[PDB]
Order: C-alpha cells, then structure tokens, then sequence
C-alpha cells in the first residue's frame, strides 16, 4: 500500500507514535516519506546482505527475520514479510522498540539526513488528526 501523507499521519497518530520517546508525529511522517515514499512494499538490500523492509525500512540482521541475513537477531520476533503489509500494526511495534534502543531516531538513518533538525511539522500541516 501506498499511504497519502495524512493516511499516515493518522494511522501513525491511532497507534501511538505521536510524541513516543519524545519524537512529534511529523518526525515520523518525514522519515517514512524519506525511508520508503510511504510505501509499505518497499524494499531495499545492504551490503553487509541484511535488507530493510517497509514504510520504516527496518533492518533484517538486528530487528525481523528474513531467513538469508547473516547475523539475525530478530528482536522485533516477526517475519521481515510483516513489516511490507498494508495493515502498520507490525512496523510501529517494531519501530517502538527500535527507538527505544539507546539512539533514538538516529537509528534511521534518512531521519538524520532529511528530518532531524528541520520544521518536522510542516509534515502534518493541513491533516484532521
């Protein structure tokens, strides 16, 4: 699924990333557009042969298992599959504890680069949340 912004915005809002861990809803919109365009189908491989999956593109060696990553961990305890679903249930959770985990938002790396720092907000504007 493709979300509008303010879709994800709201579906983002209904299962609690506003303000979690401190990270205003505009954060997250902003790293989803940047991470995936929004696109929970995305998909993307990394050199170290982990791949990043869904609209928060989360990494197959700590977080999901994708059965063909080196070195998985998988601390969410889900398949990589889940998190390209058109339901987000599974990528917020997995998103929760990511940014729990010591770093913060700073774990995404397109967050650091296009949204940290900037009028996150401006990522909300003109939503009904």
């Amino acid at each position: 699924k493709v979300f509008g912004r303010c879709e994800l915005a709201a579906a983002m809002k209904r299962h609690g990333l506003d303000n979690y861990r401190g990270y205003s809803l505009g954060n997250w919109v902003c790293a989803a557009k940047f991470e995936s365009n929004f696109n929970t189908q995305a998909t993307n491989r990394n050199t170290d042969g982990s791949t990043d999956y869904g609209i928060l593109q989360i990494n197959s060696r700590w977080w999901c298992n994708d059965g063909r990553t080196p070195g998985s961990r998988n601390l969410c305890n889900i398949p990589c599959s889940a998190l390209l679903s058109s339901d987000i249930t599974a990528s917020v959770n997995c998103a929760k504890k990511i940014v729990s985990d010591g770093n913060g938002m700073n774990a995404w790396v397109a967050w650091r680069n296009r949204c940290k720092g900037t009028d996150v907000q401006a990522w909300i504007r003109g939503c009904r949340l």
